[PDB]
């Protein structure tokens, strides 16, 4: 069964010990649903979709201040184009191989498809440390990199992007050199800068989108954003602008964390007093203990999860939350759930919710704001025009409201509907279903 | 002379037979118009569109499941690009040929000029027969179809859809295959699936363009839709959403027909019915003659619905369906319009013998153009990287058919009836003819 | 230094008069701004900046009437594609040269990206001289000039578009051997007409801009359209159009010319005279015409003699010189928007300046068309034509947010200063996108 | 260093073993030279060689005959280009994998352009197991790989061949797809057949230049090919048997897959033609000896130039020693390096001629590149042009390694390979 089937993958390229974790992650959640409809079990599609479309090594030789020859290793996975182009990151760090740039491509041709736009998936990068590096080292890199990769890119055909190690600056390197050579001016590169095609919202986008999606499944039953108590945990992108947009909405939010401790204000957050925090803290670097002070609120050191609220929006790490914490807060009476960051809940966490009662949002919808503008920001370079804040926000607002109604016709038709279950099924089946109408190959 | 000029033209081409009635019947047309300004004879307009700006035909050769090699022809005519890229469906058919395609593609040209949009005018296919064909095969020929077709394609080139023969399936198979290949992801054809580009309004389209168009035409006569007797044939896309549509206007649908014979409910279709009957006739056997039995509606064992007293008739079934005979009966009846759902469902006779007896009467080229002003949406929406709601794609495509109609009625005569006739010939050759005056020459 | 800089710049092209001027007039303004925020002046952008990115010299060579070979040279000068593809018109004209197109490019680049629009930079043509041709023969050319040029266009790359000498008739003449040896249907060209593919406002678009970026500058130093009495020094698609809007907005236009002489209507305008006016200019000839018929005409001479609040040159470039200045300020004027290309003298202009009146630089208030054909490009994209009231709405925020850039980077005197703030504004998004995109 | 660099090297790749192991053989051998010209360790040089400019990893989709659809992975190693175009045929076995044809290509490089001819460097395959499958399904296969690999291909960019589990069929198919989807007909891919860009004497090309290079090298330190007894083994054997005919000796072995024929006088015209094909066209060599009277054992070391042209690794350091014992001087490969590493360096210490697999059976790869020529030139060759020019190729890689090195051909033929890889690719900037 799932056990044979990655035992047959495992011979394809065994070693590759991230990608095969990956498959083993996304198959497992996939089985009962496959059981359920054989319909896209056949025709192999399952062995098509483990097995990227196209997979481009190639030799980046640059040089150093010290005038010494570097040679590195660059890929490009053009994993699947079903959907629309390879759209995905591209992660510049000395310990990538072509099986993280594989797993991270795969997960990604999912995560894409889901935020309802024209994606497909495909990640790349190389082993180049960009740690000590000077801003001409840099340059000269992406540029030694640009002068083989730019034959394989595309408006149309793979879009990448920024990641690890690849920010803002290193994507204008990519994306300059990319429209020298092609002398075409058509978006190759999302996360660009305001300046020649950058899109608005970049940062606030998996802020807001988190409480748009929160918003989408909260109304759509008999609760709202509206004046409840919001515990919200770490301090980011993904943390500040949700603490904003909850706070445009009715909710009153009261807490916020950092890698120390946490802050506490029961009154709620203001507009200001949000604003002399990232200003103060997220570019000063920086301390939440020190924000607590300033405005004599309550600072503990420990986790917001103490706090009953009607509302909780995690936004930290990677499993920032766990079970007894849960039990406190279902206890009390908490009756929303939603991720910012990856997946701030392990299984049996989530459950303990789920089953609960609460309604859950896993980060593979919530956080989709992020992925949902860079592919707004190609829209707008196809309009030829230049979207305005207020204009992105309508847009990204819709994109995560069709998010949500995508994880709607997806477990479960009653009482309650799993979102968990919801979500990863809902990437695979247009994937799927596209995959299939679309013939061999 | 126009017989001088016709007769001139089918020098070229002595032998086809589809082609140069086509010529005839629109140059016929505009004749009239080309005497109130003679400025669309300027550079030979006249010759210069006949001639179509380029044909690709090309061998296909495939493998069937009984290991044999099957060869066919297949074809491209590119007609015109003067407003936009060649649109136009392709068509898998026995009885497709040159002339049949040069013909329909002849018809797409005006037709999609008519829709406010920009594109242009094309149409092919192969005389490769999809009946009784396995799955594995009708793809593996899409596949070898692609395999010398995809250079001649593309976003902004030529972009192929879906006509008889050509359906979901085989659009999809055709726009895999061209992906492959281009490596490319841009619209090289329309009528995808919602997985992959697909449009919403798509399959409501013809059908929904129908009543839209309709209902303007009617209201500007001082009638209207809702009150009417409506008669429907077919059970298709056409069909179907025109009768859905049909209703929500507080019309009185009738009638619906299959290939078997034809259902007859006086007591008005209804969300609930049309569920059944879409369900059904959804499925690749069910045929009409059950439909009716389920809801104890009257049928006709091999007959159509031109047999009863009508007011809006809608023939949204096969080419030359409502002949002469089923005219005489409907005008005698006292039928006040008839709209084309399908395309050329009417006879040259039946159809100018229509108007004589002061009936409304909608063509082929106007209503049933709601359909490819949709698929101009679905290039729109899938330009754009951006998928739009239903609410929108259905407003645009209402837009779209009330702006074919004012286009229609500039250009139909000042009388009791504008005609739609020469309406819909008119206001589309103008805009193709201005477009081809402009941009030198070639 | 600014004069070395300039000097060693003019070094490269030392019989390049108009591209030398062109850079100094922009050099000059940009100097000051330039010593407060040095990273700009770090990576060597100014250097760079001037260098245009890629210039395309053909031959090109048709045949007559008289089936006698004639030759002729072209050019394409791509300056900067940093913001987005090359946007400019053609020139067809003797006087053209790369000196010139060089300039008219090299402004097109600030000017085009002042108008928020993805739009690079670019302007070229021919010294092909139009005046007493026949349409074959323009068509002749037009095709065969497109037959080298079509391989440095696309729709992502370069797209052209109308100047002088080169009307609707010569884009589409252009456009359709672009659109047959390409057998492309993407947007190549714009100014196209709206039977292949136009845009709505198109006409409209130059003066109406013109009449909306003023008003936003009145509307900010507490005065208006509204009232005001204003001359206008035109009769092209710019003069037609700007008198139309202005009238709407209640202000009472009393001039309108041309190379032969002004007519003056001290009562106003009216919907019926510019229709009856627009309409004896498109038969070619007639402005002196136009008084007759309604009833004064000033033969030989300019509306700037004329008492106004509101002055809006809509004519030739450098038509309004120091001695129209003075007048003009004497008679009561408060504000002047330039509607063609450099209408006013660097003198007549710092004089208006230093007199405290409102001074509308050329390099905004005809951004209205350049926005405009950027709309085109626009629509094309989204395959789909937007009505005449959403393509002026959205040209209407353009040059609104064309203003409001332009008062950002404006003195903060008494008034704001458009000169400095609109060549500085054009400047900063060329210099930032052209610094992020590292070299090159 | 010596295992330094080695360790640098692998770390980027710790899985791939048949690459890592690949590295070392080829430059261990290099190391000398390395040391003693310092303009070749010079700039990265090295350190830019081993790393493959461009390598395409492909999702190919095909199906079988019980209508199953079937998913193979398939490659196109584009090493290196900088003497000319990549060069190197394309394997179809279950056994295929990344490192592997990593490593067939990083070879492939060098012999390439060990032929003096302007050609690159690179492999590829998949792992599609030929074993088993009807022709329709291989037809099938060929066109779903060409389906993707076409992009990345061409004349003057990358030009294919036939290797191991893909023959003269598989390049038919895929050099047809190409030229169907490119609509070009130009010279995509070597082996072709006859009758569409085919290259005459390309079967007797790896059998000729086997012998016009042994015979290059025996006439430098003045030798003759008759005397000395020459034993033989096949495509390859079967024409390079005719050519030492042709200058006149005494061939007097044919090894079989199982046994060997023994003869005295040699193989005449008409015996030989009798030997091959009748040897080809049927199921033997015992048939062929009996047929004649010769002796038959039943396993060709034993008797007193050896020319091993089967087997690899066909000549041990057991057999090889009796080689000494009856008087053999000379030795030449005819496969891919088929001979023990022991038995290689003992034979050159005997005072033994042993001319290196990357310089003997040079004749085909050297081919392969007069058919690109050939049908760059829109024209056929006679078949005297193609062996004539063939045999000047084989005559200017024998005097090549002479300048790099009785004349030790393995070190010569290494550093000669290396040589014009490394002065191009310094010449031709950083890339
Ligand atoms: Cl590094
Ligand atoms: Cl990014
Ligand atoms: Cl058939
Ligand atoms: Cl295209
Ligand atoms: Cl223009
Ligand atoms: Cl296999």
């Amino acid at each position: 069964s799932l056990e044979s089937f990655l035992n047959h993958v495992q011979k394809r390229d065994p070693n590759q010990t991230e990608f095969a974790q990956a498959v083993r992650e996304v198959m497992t959640t996939l089985w009962p649903f496959l059981e359920q409809n054989p319909k896209y079990r056949q025709m192999s599609l399952l062995e098509r979709l483990v097995e990227p479309e196209r997979v481009i090594q190639f030799r980046v030789v640059w040089v150093d201040d010290r005038n010494q020859i570097q040679v590195n290793r660059a890929w490009r996975v053009q994993f699947s184009s079903a959907i629309g182009p390879y759209k995905g990151g591209m992660r510049f760090h000395p310990s990538v191989n072509l099986s993280i740039l594989k797993f991270l491509g795969f997960e990604q041709t999912f995560k894409n498809a889901l935020t309802t736009l024209p994606m497909g998936g495909g990640k790349g990068g190389s082993d180049f440390d960009p740690k000590g590096k000077s801003e001409g080292e840099v340059m000269r890199f992406c540029q030694a990199l640009m002068t083989e990769l730019y034959r394989h890119l595309g408006a149309d055909t793979d879009v990448p992007a920024g990641d690890i190690g690849v920010g803002g600056r290193e994507v204008g390197f990519m994306a300059g050199m990319m429209k020298k050579l092609s002398n075409n001016t058509a978006c190759v590169f999302t996360g660009k800068g305001l300046s020649f095609g950058g899109s608005l919202i970049r940062p606030e986008a998996t802020g807001y989108g988190l409480v748009y999606f929160t918003e989408a499944m909260l109304k759509r039953h008999g609760m709202g954003f509206e004046g409840m108590r919001v515990s919200v945990s770490g301090s980011g992108n993904v943390a500040q602008y949700a603490i904003e947009k909850a706070m445009e909405f009715g909710a009153r939010v009261i807490t916020a964390s950092d890698s120390s401790g946490t802050v506490v204000d029961e009154s709620g957050f203001t507009k200001e007093k949000l604003a002399r925090l990232i200003e103060i803290k997220a570019s000063r670097d920086g301390r939440v203990a020190d924000y607590a002070k300033e405005f004599g609120l309550v600072y503990l050191e420990g986790q917001p999860w103490s706090l009953p609220v009607d509302i909780a929006l995690p936004c930290a790490t990677q499993n920032e939350l766990d079970v007894d914490a849960a039990h406190q807060l279902i206890a009390n009476g908490v009756k929303a759930v939603a991720e910012g960051a990856n997946m701030p809940t392990t299984i049996e966490a989530t459950e303990l919710f789920q089953q609960a009662g609460v309604l859950f949002a896993p980060g593979k919808a919530a956080n989709a704001g992020g992925v949902a503008t860079s592919g707004l920001e190609m829209a707008q370079n196809a309009a030829r025009l230049g979207w305005k804040a207020e204009k992105v926000d309508a847009r990204l607002h819709h994109i995560m409201l069709d998010i949500h109604h995508a994880c709607v016709e997806h477990g479960g038709e009653g009482e309650q509907t799993n979102y968990v279950q919801g979500a990863n099924i809902a990437g695979f089946v247009k994937v799927a279903d596209a995959m299939l109408a679309q013939g061999v190959i």
